[PDB]
């Protein structure tokens, strides 16, 4: 499964990876996120967002201020490189983005923007 990754958000507020790797070769990269467990959207909801390590906190803060009705993310947030939808147990989501967006010298992070979550649920993304 080149140019893509299979990542899970669970009931204990953890992704199963903190380091994701993007093959330089890919024009596009796709992230398939799922949520093993039994806790629902309003209780243990997860989403995957991508941004530079520097923009992460503004993205989490304004996301948080973007309610559960907007999937806890400022719609059309410019610092958001890519993002999945917010999901609960049993559900799945996927997203594909343009590798060209990943620029050089940049530090990228992925993180869940549900309140209380981003601290634990985060890892780096590196264009190798
Ligand atoms: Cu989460």
């Amino acid at each position: 499964a080149e140019c893509s990754v299979d990542i899970q958000g669970n009931d204990q507020m953890q992704f199963n990876t903190n380091a994701i790797t993007v093959d330089k070769s890919c024009k596009q990269f796709t992230v398939n996120l799922s949520h093993p467990g039994n806790l629902p959207k309003n209780v243990m909801g997860h989403s995957w967002v991508l941004s530079t390590a520097a923009d992460m906190q503004g993205v989490v803060t304004d996301g948080m201020a973007s309610g559960l009705d907007k999937d806890y993310l400022k719609p059309d947030d410019s610092r958001v490189i890519a993002h999945t939808k917010l999901i609960g147990s049993g559900e799945k989501d996927s997203v594909t983005f343009d590798v060209s967006k990943l620029k050089e010298g940049e530090q990228y992070m992925f993180f869940c923007t549900n309140p209380g979550h981003s601290a634990l649920m985060k890892g780096t993304l590196t264009l190798k």
